[PDB]
């Protein structure tokens, strides 16, 4: 039978690099961590293969495929598709702690796409940050403790995003005095699987840039 | 090892009555339909239990256990986790007609919670429900042809409620010249399953009446 596989964004007009897409990314770092051997195959979204149109018609990103022939959809579903095909090395996030951070990436869109400083986007974004400073404080290094889970996996492609991004297009940058979101994001993003599937911060400003104008 | 478990949505002050959660009758529907061994937990989301806030802390509803004691939220995700652990008999949708139907049910609570006959809600409805008459017409009498699939047991609750509640508040009712839409109804709201998992037109109604005002 069938090999694991997952689509993911190629960077555009490069369908040999890879894309910025943070939900693909969390499904790689799935992947990576629970040390499943897969195929990564890379989509250029805007040149959309006849294949890739087969597998996934709407055009959507990721696309995952379990080794049974059946390509399922939204990077939610995947991971738990691939925690309960794969349970071993669990990466379950109990679910006290599975909304932690949630509103961090749509307060970092609201606050690139922002015009206004008397927006209150920043404010906004700054204070989900320091609520996910406070819970690092006290129930960290990640958001379950001592081991990284699937919320990290989820969480740290967006909090990479709001970094590049933030910093490129406005010259803003997580506070250093979230000593907690520091510590968490030095460590995430440092780890192997990390490194390995994280967009060129190139990729990952041009795919932004579109939206930010 | 553990019992299947599905905690749905109870009629507000009674514990004991399947509330009107149509994520919730998905779920449900799909347990049904694979003729799992499963018991259904109601919860009074007004009266939220201490043993519920354990199992599911956010208070989100549907919440499942596929028997190994690790709790799982979303209709998306739980439906395809099920198709996973149970793929005998098969639910599998296309994913050329997954989308089948998609902005209905949005749609829907628009023009419900409409106060303006200017406002263009019911032709977006019409146009929605249009789309899918002729999806019907052409590739059914279910989304997928001759067979029920996992689409049916994710839209037929949608337009359940779009039926019930559009009737008693607007006096609104899908119009009979979309043909297949009603053989679609009359053949997914006759089924054994749904019959069992559909809550009680007053629910229904009870549900949506604070949201129209």
């Amino acid at each position: 039978h069938m090999a694991v596989e997952v689509c993911v964004k190629a960077a555009v007009g490069a369908p040999d690099i890879l894309g910025d897409c943070p939900f693909s990314q969390r499904v790689l770092l799935t992947l990576e961590e629970k040390k499943i051997t897969y195929e990564m195959k890379l989509v250029d979204l805007s040149n959309k293969p006849e294949w890739f149109l087969k597998i996934s018609p709407e055009g959507k990103v990721p696309v995952f495929n379990s080794g049974d022939g059946k390509w399922i959809a939204d990077s939610d579903v995947i991971t738990q598709v691939i925690e309960e095909k794969f349970p071993t090395p669990s990466l379950v996030t109990p679910p006290e702690y599975a909304s932690v951070g949630s509103k961090i990436f749509p307060s970092f869109v609201k606050f690139l796409k922002s015009k206004d400083a008397s927006d209150g986007s920043e404010k906004a974004l700054l204070d989900e940050l320091q609520a996910l400073d406070e819970h690092l404080k006290a129930h960290g290094p990640y958001i379950s403790g001592e081991n990284v889970s699937a919320a990290d996996l989820s969480l740290g492609p967006k909090l990479f995003h709001l970094q590049v991004a933030l910093e490129h297009f406005k010259g803003w940058k997580i506070p250093e005095n979230l000593t907690s979101v520091h510590a968490y994001t030095k460590a995430l993003f440092s780890r192997e699987s990390f490194v390995k599937t994280k967009p060129a911060n190139q990729y990952l400003i041009a795919g932004w840039a579109p939206k930010v104008n």
